[PDB]
């Protein structure tokens, strides 16, 4: 998948953590959100379209996917545990990742 | 890519390591590595063909792509920082993570 | 050291990583705040003093310490690479972590 | 407690989860293993004695702890969800930071 479709699904699937009731739906959506954020670490995004493959900054954008891909690891035990609202709460606490990238990137 | 070819990349690229004088040659490795290792997530493994998408197996599967996934995160900052040798020795105990995967699921 | 005073280390640290104008500085706050968090780890808050010392509770406040541990781990490594602007910003970010642990403990 | 007491709890704890027939032996060993890692943090290795105590060597001393405490952190997870052989596989798997810290630092 592009860049665009893994970010929707990244979206969508937090939004379904906030309302669920239950593990099931968390573990659900942060599974979606691992291969999303996996799948994402490929792209270029078009900010970065002139930087070597290979750059610093290309680097650097990488990283905050594996902070990401770190944080949904740790968020699915937490709800295969059956630890739900410690597991929303790991989910809430990771949007300062996806704020962070934005904020240089997009 | 298939499994294989993140397979190849991945062998090849440890072979790298252990051959290498600089840490710009470690670096460079360790960079196909975490693509070939991110790549690999969404894989099926033709032992595990016959289970569901989200099974129990599938998920333990995954996971141990977050512990590579991981291990090379750091290795790839010990290179940054110089560090050859001791990343070098990272490489090497990664290896682990390689056979444990491949004596459940290959 | 006690729990009150780990938690000063961690404050203050956090403060001279934000006021910081190089990478040597923020590399030595960040060495702080780990022995700190270590330290902390074998620590009852007041909240929890009724609860066994193994209990469910006591896993989820050292969970917490984990988590803390891991970050100020990774941020070192980015100031370790002279990444002073994206360590600091690793400091901000690892404050969600500070915040839900009090919310919940504190 | 010093260098050698946080050794010998975790290495008696390590042969209790090779011999551990339920999740909760190795769950109580883990934590065991975990607060032993974490009180390690701050010794000084004999081998060490002469460096200065935020020395390069003291540095990469210190992040063997850390990739301790982070197997250590997963291990338990994996217990946490009943998942007693890959717990006892990941506990055989650590060994590896073990055996790379005492080749260098012992
Ligand atoms: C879970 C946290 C994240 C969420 C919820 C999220 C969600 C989104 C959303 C809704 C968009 C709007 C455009 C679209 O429809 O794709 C977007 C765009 C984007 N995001 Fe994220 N994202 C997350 C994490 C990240 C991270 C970690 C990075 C960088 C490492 C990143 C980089 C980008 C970039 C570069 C775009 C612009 C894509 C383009 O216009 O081609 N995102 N994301
Ligand atoms: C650096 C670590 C690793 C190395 C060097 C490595 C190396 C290899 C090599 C050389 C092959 C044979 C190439 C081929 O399939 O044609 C292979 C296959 C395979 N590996 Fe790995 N691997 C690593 C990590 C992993 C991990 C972590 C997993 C699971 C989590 C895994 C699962 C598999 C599977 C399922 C196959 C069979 C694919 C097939 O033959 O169709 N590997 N690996
Ligand atoms: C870098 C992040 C953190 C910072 C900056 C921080 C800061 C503080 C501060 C300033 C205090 C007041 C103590 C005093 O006035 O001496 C405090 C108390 C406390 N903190 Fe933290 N903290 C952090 C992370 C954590 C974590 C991760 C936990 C638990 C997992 C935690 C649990 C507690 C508890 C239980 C107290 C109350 C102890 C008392 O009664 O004084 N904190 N913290
Ligand atoms: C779970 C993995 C580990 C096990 C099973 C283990 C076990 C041991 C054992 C049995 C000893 C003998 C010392 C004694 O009993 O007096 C020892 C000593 C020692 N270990 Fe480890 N250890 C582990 C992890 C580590 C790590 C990660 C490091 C480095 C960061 C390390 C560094 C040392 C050092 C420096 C000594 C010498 C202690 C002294 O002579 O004062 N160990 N360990
Ligand atoms: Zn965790
Ligand atoms: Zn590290
Ligand atoms: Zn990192
Ligand atoms: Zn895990």
């Amino acid at each position: 998948a592009d860049l665009e479709d893994n970010m929707e699904t990244l979206n969508d699937n937090l939004k379904v953590i906030e309302k669920a009731d239950n593990a099931a739906q968390v573990k659900d959506a942060l599974t979606k959100m691992a291969a999303a954020a996996a799948d994402a670490w490929s792209a270029t995004p078009p900010k970065l379209e002139d930087k070597s493959p290979d750059s610093p900054e290309m680097h650097d954008f990488r990283h905050g996917f594996w902070i990401l891909i770190g944080q949904i690891h740790d968020a699915l035990h937490l709800a295969n545990e059956g630890k739900v609202k410690e597991a929303q709460a790991a989910a809430e606490q990771l949007k300062t990742t996806c704020n962070a990238c934005h904020q240089k990137y997009r």
